[PDB]
Protein backbone atom coordinates (compact mmCIF):
# COMPACT_ATOMS: atom_id res chain seq x y z
CA UNK A 1 0.00 0.00 0.00
CA UNK A 2 1.62 3.05 -1.07
CA UNK A 3 0.19 7.05 -1.91
CA UNK A 4 3.44 8.53 -3.43
CA UNK A 5 6.76 7.63 -3.71
CA UNK A 6 9.29 9.41 -6.03
CA UNK A 7 12.86 10.21 -6.14
CA UNK A 8 15.56 8.26 -8.38
CA UNK A 9 18.92 9.50 -10.37
CA UNK A 10 16.96 10.48 -13.52
CA UNK A 11 14.38 12.25 -12.45
CA UNK A 12 12.79 11.82 -15.88
CA UNK A 13 12.42 8.64 -15.18
CA UNK A 14 8.97 9.48 -13.29
CA UNK A 15 7.61 9.65 -16.66
CA UNK A 16 8.11 6.14 -17.45
CA UNK A 17 5.05 4.30 -17.00
CA UNK A 18 6.94 1.21 -16.01
CA UNK A 19 8.57 3.31 -13.22
CA UNK A 20 6.96 3.68 -10.39
CA UNK A 21 9.33 5.22 -7.49
CA UNK A 22 10.04 3.16 -4.51
CA UNK A 23 6.95 0.96 -3.80
CA UNK A 24 6.89 -2.47 -1.82
CA UNK A 25 6.58 -5.96 -3.47
CA UNK A 26 2.82 -5.31 -2.55
CA UNK A 27 1.63 -2.09 -3.99
CA UNK A 28 3.59 -3.73 -7.26
CA UNK A 29 1.73 -6.86 -7.18
CA UNK A 30 -1.75 -5.17 -6.70
CA UNK A 31 -1.01 -3.55 -10.49
CA UNK A 32 0.42 -6.58 -11.96
CA UNK A 33 -2.74 -8.87 -10.52
CA UNK A 34 -4.97 -6.23 -11.71
CA UNK A 35 -7.19 -7.45 -14.49
CA UNK A 36 -6.48 -4.59 -17.31
CA UNK A 37 -2.91 -5.72 -17.28
CA UNK A 38 -1.89 -9.00 -18.97
CA UNK A 39 0.92 -11.80 -18.95
CA UNK A 40 3.68 -9.39 -19.76
CA UNK A 41 2.84 -6.38 -17.64
CA UNK A 42 5.85 -5.14 -16.06
CA UNK A 43 7.36 -2.28 -13.36
CA UNK A 44 10.12 -1.84 -12.04
CA UNK A 45 10.89 -0.12 -8.46
CA UNK A 46 13.50 1.40 -5.94
CA UNK A 47 13.96 -1.23 -3.34
CA UNK A 48 12.77 0.02 -0.22
CA UNK A 49 15.31 -2.17 2.18
CA UNK A 50 18.29 -0.80 0.53
CA UNK A 51 18.55 2.77 -1.77
CA UNK A 52 19.26 2.54 -5.22
CA UNK A 53 18.81 -0.97 -5.82
CA UNK A 54 16.08 -1.40 -8.49
CA UNK A 55 12.94 -4.49 -8.44
CA UNK A 56 10.88 -5.56 -11.98
CA UNK A 57 8.24 -6.88 -11.23
CA UNK A 58 6.22 -8.89 -14.53
CA UNK A 59 3.28 -10.81 -15.00
CA UNK A 60 2.94 -14.30 -16.57
CA UNK A 61 -0.33 -15.73 -15.98
CA UNK A 62 -1.21 -13.61 -12.62
CA UNK A 63 2.13 -14.33 -10.99
CA UNK A 64 4.47 -11.91 -10.12
CA UNK A 65 8.12 -12.87 -11.01
CA UNK A 66 10.29 -10.45 -8.54
CA UNK A 67 13.69 -10.04 -10.58
CA UNK A 68 16.36 -8.03 -8.36
CA UNK A 69 18.16 -5.65 -10.45
CA UNK A 70 21.58 -5.86 -9.63
CA UNK A 71 24.15 -2.51 -10.67
CA UNK A 72 27.55 -2.22 -11.38
CA UNK A 73 30.31 0.26 -10.47
CA UNK A 74 31.21 0.47 -14.26
CA UNK A 75 28.28 0.07 -16.05
CA UNK A 76 24.59 0.57 -14.56
CA UNK A 77 21.94 -2.06 -14.44
CA UNK A 78 21.68 -5.24 -15.26
CA UNK A 79 18.96 -8.26 -14.67
CA UNK A 80 21.33 -10.92 -15.53
CA UNK A 81 25.41 -10.85 -15.96
CA UNK A 82 24.76 -12.54 -19.58
CA UNK A 83 23.50 -8.67 -20.33
CA UNK A 84 24.17 -5.74 -18.90
CA UNK A 85 22.21 -1.83 -19.64
CA UNK A 86 23.05 1.92 -19.12
CA UNK A 87 19.61 3.00 -17.69
CA UNK A 88 16.12 1.50 -16.50
CA UNK A 89 15.52 2.73 -20.63
CA UNK A 90 17.62 0.58 -22.44
CA UNK A 91 17.03 -2.20 -20.07
CA UNK A 92 13.57 -2.47 -21.16
CA UNK A 93 13.81 -1.13 -24.61
CA UNK A 94 16.10 -4.52 -24.90
CA UNK A 95 14.33 -7.33 -23.17
CA UNK A 96 10.39 -5.78 -24.86
CA UNK A 97 12.30 -7.50 -27.78
CA UNK A 98 12.90 -11.17 -26.33
CA UNK A 99 13.23 -12.83 -22.89
CA UNK A 100 16.49 -14.34 -23.18
CA UNK A 101 16.69 -16.41 -20.15
CA UNK A 102 13.41 -14.14 -18.61
CA UNK A 103 10.34 -16.33 -18.20
CA UNK A 104 8.25 -14.06 -20.67
CA UNK A 105 8.97 -11.30 -22.70
CA UNK A 106 8.20 -7.87 -21.47
CA UNK A 107 5.01 -6.89 -23.44
CA UNK A 108 3.72 -3.60 -21.91
CA UNK A 109 4.41 -1.03 -19.02
CA UNK A 110 2.02 -1.84 -15.96
CA UNK A 111 -1.09 0.70 -15.42
CA UNK A 112 -0.41 3.71 -13.09
CA UNK A 113 -3.41 3.67 -10.89
CA UNK A 114 -4.56 7.21 -9.29
CA UNK A 115 -4.88 7.55 -5.52
CA UNK A 116 -5.30 10.79 -4.55
CA UNK A 117 -5.69 14.11 -7.88
CA UNK A 118 -5.92 13.92 -11.11
CA UNK A 119 -3.64 11.82 -14.07
CA UNK A 120 -0.65 14.47 -15.51
CA UNK A 121 2.57 13.64 -17.33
Amino acid sequence: GSSGSSGAEDRSLQAEPWFFGAIKRADAEKQLLYSENQTGAFLIRESESQKGDFSLSVLDEGVVKHYRIRRLDEGGFFLTRRKVFSTLNEFVNYYTTTSDGLCVKLEKPCLKIQVSGPSSG
